[PDB]
């Protein structure tokens, strides 16, 4: 289930993080406008950029912590507040997060691993609801 | 064949019981709802809970007794009845049992080991038939 999925991702985090983030960017190419220097590059080009791996790993490090601190796929209010208040997230709306979790869930469903994709969908929705409660537009 | 598979499983009953049960919960995550104590725990956390190892082994011990008492993968009517009348199974249907056997068969096929998976599938089918006759919804 969900808790074991956290351990699974953590066991091979950089690989999962890059693959999920690439799934997100490829499904939603216009989301690249939030990032510098990602446009005009193939998956393999991005994976060789030193910033790409390091930053995607940091995102998913924190995403896994938020998932881990959750109860029944409900994140902590303080974790949601952190995500809203981060300067790097100042221009974002909940829709950006919805798209990320659509891509993540689709990746899990298409994978050869036994992810509890429904729980990740629930977590994504609960996170969006928490982001809204915390004041994200 | 089937008789040897019983010997293989019995030889390391705790490991097989835990592995097959987790394969079941992973393939059918909604089934975890029946095990309120296992909700939101990692596989490793589960393995450290006395009742997880104890009760899972006891489940598979009984499964092996039913298996061994069968003739050509046809279980005894009395064994089917035991499973239906158990208080712990009061809210279950034959669908819960088919799911378990689907996961068990997939586990066997995915292992490198020479399980008689076809026989286990047939045993599952025959047991489900016997459960319905014994009154299971
Ligand atoms: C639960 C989901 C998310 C988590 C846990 C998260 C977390 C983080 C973290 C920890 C960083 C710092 C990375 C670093 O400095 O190396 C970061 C940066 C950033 N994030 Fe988020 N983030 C999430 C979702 C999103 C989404 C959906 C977007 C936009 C579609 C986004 C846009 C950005 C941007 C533009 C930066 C700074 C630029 C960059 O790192 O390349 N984040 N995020
Ligand atoms: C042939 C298949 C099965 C056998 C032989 C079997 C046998 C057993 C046994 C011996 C116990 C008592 C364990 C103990 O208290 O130590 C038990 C309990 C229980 N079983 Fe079944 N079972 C089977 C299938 C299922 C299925 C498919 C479900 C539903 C997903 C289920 C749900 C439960 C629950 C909720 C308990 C109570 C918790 C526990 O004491 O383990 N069982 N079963
Ligand atoms: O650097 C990154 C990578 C992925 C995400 I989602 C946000 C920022
Ligand atoms: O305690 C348990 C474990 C596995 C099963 I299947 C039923 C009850």
């Amino acid at each position: 289930g969900f808790k074991q999925d956290i351990a699974t991702i953590r066991g091979d985090l950089r690989t999962y993080a890059q693959d999920i983030f690439l799934a997100f960017l490829n499904k939603y190419p216009d989301e690249r406008r939030y990032f510098k220097n990602y446009v005009g590059k193939s998956d393999q080009e991005l994976k060789s950029m030193a910033k790409f791996g390091d930053h995607t790993e940091k995102v998913f490090n924190l995403m896994m912590e938020v998932a881990d601190r959750a109860t029944d796929c409900v994140p902590l209010a303080s974790d949601a507040n952190t995500l809203v208040q981060m300067k790097q997230h100042s221009s974002l709306t909940t829709g950006n997060f919805e798209k990320l979790f659509v891509a993540l869930v689709e990746y899990m469903r298409a994978s050869g691993q036994s992810f509890d994709s429904q729980s990740w969908d629930r977590f994504g929705k609960n996170l969006v609801s928490a982001l809204s409660s915390a004041g994200m537009k």
